[PDB]
């Protein structure tokens, strides 16, 4: 599924991500924009052989099982395919664990490089929320 900007904001709010760990909704929408362009089916292979999955590009090295990332962990206790679904519940639940791990949203490289320090409220501006 390719979400619209306000549609994704609304779904993230319904799943409790707005202000989670102190990160306003625009931070989460901005991160999804630059991680996946709002496409739940996005996948990208990393040089180390791990793969990033879904709207928030969650990595199989630590967070989900894809069966092809040796020596990796599965800290969200989910198959990585669950992170590609049109319903964002699994991605949100796993993102909540990631952002609680100590480094906040710096876990998402695109957030650090393209969202952090910017006017992230622009990503939810105009949306009926
Ligand atoms: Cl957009
Ligand atoms: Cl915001
Ligand atoms: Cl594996
Ligand atoms: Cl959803
Ligand atoms: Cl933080
Ligand atoms: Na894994």
């Amino acid at each position: 599924k390719v979400f619209g900007r306000c549609e994704l904001a609304a779904a993230m709010k319904r799943h409790g991500l707005d202000n989670y760990r102190g990160y306003s909704l625009g931070n989460w929408v901005c991160a999804a924009k630059f991680e996946s362009n709002f496409n739940t089916q996005a996948t990208n292979r990393n040089t180390d052989g791990s793969t990033d999955y879904g709207i928030l590009q969650i990595n199989s090295r630590w967070w989900c099982n894809d069966g092809r990332t040796p020596g990796s962990r599965n800290l969200c206790n989910i198959p990585c395919s669950a992170l590609l679904s049109s319903d964002i519940t699994a991605s949100v639940n796993c993102a909540k664990k990631i952002v609680s791990d100590g480094n906040g949203m710096n876990a998402w490289v695109a957030w650090r490089n393209r969202c952090k320090g910017t006017d992230v409220q622009a990503w939810i501006r105009g949306c009926r929320l």
